[PDB]
């Protein structure tokens, strides 16, 4: 009776996430590590830990799989872009990475990350070069006023999903000239699952300022259908 | 231009749910309902709508699809029970639906709902026989305390996903007797799935009290792996 | 030794309905019951026992699947049919399903069930209220030109799958109103597949007269291409 | 509104088999034979026609697909039957193909085909060597001892599926030797699925008699879990 | 121990398999025969590797299944009297063609064409109506040496190497209107490989030949490289 | 017209594509810019042939998503000073190598293998880090010739000529523990062509080399061809 004594967490609190902020290697349970080459048929062929989030930067986790990895690194080449903004920070597996990138593609950029608890982000202070923290709320708009000072052409990336819709016409109309990304990961398939009639009208909404950017937006499963950018139509 | 004179709902509210607690017939767009015979083996195989939620009850939304409903179907017929319990609501035709086929099967049964926000639910007031409303919060036990003399056996079932095994502690202490069901619908494997250390032991915690019931447990996807019991 | 001794009934008998008319819950064999809860990842993901036609209504056990159940729910809210017959009855689960789900829908409904062999019937002779047996040969027009006139709303459900475009055109000059079902569960598929021209062409003989009705006919594998209607 | 005219054949009796004996060779609708190669990515990469049973044997329709006709192949390569028995008898195309192959492969093998309607024969009257139709009926069981006695080793195939069971006590007592093979097409499969408990017990009643021949019984969908023979 | 042995370049064996000759498959992990008592205990697979498993009279075939009945359709509505094949291996698929326009009663002529045929199994004995040539692929003066041969004719090409070229000089020099020219395995691959290079060139051939449509979707052996003459 | 061309050989461009250079894919069938309005309706593929659409700052690469994933927590543990790449293409893989052990820190130095360093498109200001090496592989004297490198090292096959005596020849001369020989591609195919004798072949290098089954399942290109040193 170990539950009669215990208090249990909302196992919500890991949704997409995980229990721990910073990267292990994975570990094999039913198996060893150097399987004996004469019996190399019997050997197991499936993954052998879980297949969830394995992915890592410079021992940092990577919540972006390496197809999404594939695309941004296109759209970076591509675009080079001054600056990358990154509403959702989590451990900043992602922030170092665009940043790491960036810097041998040439590109000066600027990385960016909004969050309303940084508490979880793993990069230490001794290797944050172009990389900016901002505690902020998405619900209150006047977050992000002040990144308007920041260098074209840009890319937005919503990793939050909270009044999402309102923060994609706060930078429509203060934020992004031609040319520039609004990106939402991951959502685009569920609200249009959950709510074909608003979804569809709220994203007919932006016809005359944004569109999906046909190249990139059927490239990886977390971007599907969410790669958007101020483009005539 | 009319993203800007227009101001957005929230998506995320109606997260596995729907835009509306409303059924409303399935509608075709791009096909005739009448399909001519004389071109019969022309007309399109798929289903012509969204598979998302399009079940019903007697004209209430049904979010527990047909595979489910079999599933409950059988453990109503082998248990027999006297109250069903229903943590959150919506639009309440799983309450109407719970009480229906009680009511057939000649099973004495209440049906009870759970539910911070009860505006959603519509059941008309003269079909609430054997159903009782009861608006509460997850996050404090108070809310479940009250009315803990209700006629076994019981089936309780979490479809809030809130403080659910703080719930599920207070029901083997206080509600459950053997054979009783705690029921978690479709969160269990993405609980796994994401934090598997935590949940494992966890789960393991209450070994001595509950076990997976292995006749129901795999036979629908929405009950998949969170049919316990006693 | 065993195999001398015996007579061996012909298994085809039991094509697609099974060895026992009567319903049995389902069984484990390679497991317990009740898994514990300390090793509930070591579980058995797979069903544990035969997925043939495991469902049941009310005790009774249940030809049409779930996702059949489901179209006729819709159907029946939809059209409110004051009479139903079922063609072929075997253990009369659908009858009391049919009879039970317009009970608690409040429509005035009559079931009514034809079939060469009633013997199989499973269903309490105190709950047949508006449920109707007639014992007679299906693939015999005699059978239907003796039926008396029934309340529509109609639906008419084939599941004995014999002599059935001759049964149809019955139906279309005899009994079918505007807006009533003649359906044929299961067979249409296989009918294509072995006989896709003659099979068209019969179809296409009634394309002044019935209709594919395109909200339920991709609806469910059972009724897949074969929910029918008068009219358009 | 044609369907007041018209006589309608029972499309039942096309179960499995098809509307036409005779075979005709697959014909394009929706597209020309000749793609031109200028074109030649935007080509359609499907069929163009039913994938149901398009398969001959010198101008003879056979019910036998290429999988099954490539374990048929190597069973005889292996056993060199003196006879083969083919229960039911449609077209006459698999008889054909197995007097054909087994010429081919040097082998003295009688070719008999049983049947109760043997009106459907393609096999011209002059290409009919090795081969003997029997008129048939699979209730009574002196039909078969109707054999005269053929020589061995035998293979004895069932694509007729009446009385099969009590057919198969005949054979072990008055046929089979060591090493000769009873087959059952298609049906195995379905009864299990249907009769699971009588089709486990039926089938284990043989055990001492027949066994499954693991080398030729997962190796076709037609022939799966089916093929069977004397010893061990 | 890995010290010792000179290593063979695996490579040699891509697509063929470690020997020409045939030996049939053999059970590892299971009897033969299995009880019948067990029967639904019995495994569920093929219970050994699907490479190349196919035969012809104890020779190996690599044109499996599939692939043979769109070869049998060919060869009995085009009626060939010459069949080429470049690339030989094991010379399965030269005794198959024979046999087959054999029993069709085709009077057709053979011819295998290789750089090696020392891999070659038929029997000296079973050698009637069938050529091996042993010449390079590259040298066309290698086809050149028998355009004596009459028609209708079909062309296969299992070498693969120098194969545009050749089929150019096909076109010019051997191939009369309605003959065929065929690229197994490949022509998927090259498309993948390089796309624009294959479009351009396979629509260099577009007024003399075009893409059989009834056989080219028929298998994957096959796929989407059977060709033949269109009337110029 | 295809008499007049010379038509080069597709098999030259088999497994790389036609153009070392990197070029962006284009859309054909639709807009790039897709209106908001009509989101439902935009199409669901990808637009372009996903064969080799994978880059590096403007370079080709061969080495897909997934496998860039498993040689980046492969550096990050082992921290290699010497990785050799055996067979070069258009250097893709180098420069990426060479980045990514930079901005890890790594002092690595990146080795290219191949007997044609022409397709090689690495500008000559970026070759920081990298030695290229022109060599044939029938000679174990093109490997003794690069002289002695730091450990820990990598060592990636993509030629797959005369490899296991490449192998033989690093485990003695070259590999200490915990170096990695790693076969991309092949081993797969050499397993399905030739069962016994890879299994034998490899089976000779129990006693000096293991599979890495942290990354042996980790991305389809390595499937069961990364390996090391100490088992059982
Ligand atoms: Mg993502
Ligand atoms: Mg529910
Ligand atoms: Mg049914
Ligand atoms: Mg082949
Ligand atoms: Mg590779």
């Amino acid at each position: 009776n170990d539950y009669s004594r215990q208090n249990f967490l909302d196992l919500n609190l890991f949704r997409g996430l995980g229990e721990d902020p910073a990267y292990h290697p994975p570990v094999l349970t039913d198996r060893p590590r150097d399987w004996p080459l004469d019996r190399w048929a019997e050997a197991p062929r499936d993954l052998g830990y879980s297949d969830f989030s394995p992915y890592q930067w410079r021992g940092l986790r990577m919540l972006k799989d390496p197809d999404t990895q594939a695309v941004y690194h296109d759209m970076l080449w591509e675009l080079r872009p001054r600056t990358i903004v990154e509403l959702g920070v989590y451990n900043g597996g992602s922030l170092a990475w665009f940043r790491d990138l960036t810097k041998i593609m040439g590109i000066d950029c600027q990385v960016i990350g909004i969050d309303r608890d940084l508490s979880r982000c793993q990069i230490p202070a001794s290797d944050m070069e172009n990389i900016t923290l901002h505690q902020g709320d998405c619900s209150d708009l006047t977050t992000f006023e002040h990144l308007r000072e920041m260098a074209h052409p840009l890319i937005f990336i919503d990793d939050a999903h909270a009044n999402t819709f309102n923060i994609m016409k706060w930078a429509v109309d203060h934020l992004l000239e031609e040319g520039d990304y609004f990106i939402i990961e991951d959502m685009i398939p569920y609200w249009y699952r959950y709510a074909p009639q608003l979804f569809s009208e709220y994203l007919g909404a932006f016809r005359d300022v944004l569109s999906m950017d046909m190249l990139y937006a059927n490239a990886s499963s977390q971007l599907d259908r969410g790669v958007l950018r101020r483009v005539a139509a």
